[PDB]
């Protein structure tokens, strides 16, 4: 599977969502270059205005594009599941507000890596930071710890995303994530490690539709003692 990621790979993201009486769809396109852990993606809301803030969907919108160091190649579950792919399921709980439930399948369709997502939003406050669009349009860097779930033949992660709010506070979005292979081909089940992520959000000055431009870099890390010994 890792052979499929040696070059630049086109990406398609499709999300079907339902939150607070609003059905919405998002399509995203761009490319990933796993050699540098680099993602360049532009998302468009094709149904009108997005009924939740763009930053709340960044994690939902392809960790197979993470840069795994040579010394950590045996820990890359995500690429090992390719091309048949993996299911990624999350609960995202917004502190003192509602939650997202997401299920995605990530797999190749020919040369294109496709992330197809179903999202449901539950129990949000009409006046809250999410439905009230009170999040700043920016994004923090996070370290996501990955552990094996070997009886389920996959991996899991839980992590809290920090969203800056326009009132100067920071609202946490608590993520619980599980990934399972779609195919029956053996996958790599990793030792504990983490993914170091950084994301920049911007706008296309020629785009009339509601949209988000995302530039993201992800690097696997945390396995250091063996390499440190060399020096
Ligand atoms: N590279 C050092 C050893 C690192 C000490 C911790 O492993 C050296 O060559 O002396």
């Amino acid at each position: 599977g890792e052979e499929l990621f040696t070059g630049v790979v086109p990406i398609l993201v499709e999300l079907d969502g339902d939150v607070n009486g609003h059905k919405f769809s998002v399509s995203g396109e761009g490319e990933g270059d796993a050699t540098y852990g680099k993602l360049t993606l532009k998302f468009i809301c094709t149904t009108g205005k997005l009924p939740v803030p763009w930053p709340t969907l960044v994690t939902t919108f392809v960790q197979c594009f993470s840069r795994y160091p040579d010394h950590m190649k045996r820990h890359d579950f995500f690429k090992s599941a390719m091309p048949e792919g993996y299911v990624q399921e999350r609960t995202i709980s917004f502190k003192d507000d509602g939650n997202y439930k997401t299920r995605a399948e990530v797999k190749f369709e020919g040369d294109t890596l496709v992330n197809r997502i179903e999202l449901k939003g539950i129990d949000f406050k009409e006046d809250g930071n999410i439905l009230g669009h009170k999040l700043e349009y920016n994004y923090n860097s996070h370290n996501v710890y990955i552990t094996a779930d070997k009886q389920k033949n996959g991996i899991k992660a839980n992590f809290k995303i920090r969203h800056n709010i326009e009132d100067g506070s920071v609202q946490l979005a608590d993520h619980y994530q599980q990934n399972t292979p779609i195919g029956d081909g053996p996958v790599l089940l990793p030792d504990n490690h983490y993914l170091s992520t950084q994301s920049k959000l911007s706008k296309d000055p020629n785009e009339k539709r509601d949209h988000m431009v995302l530039l993201e870099f992800v690097t696997a890390a945390g396995i250091t003692h063996g390499m440190d010994e060399l020096y």
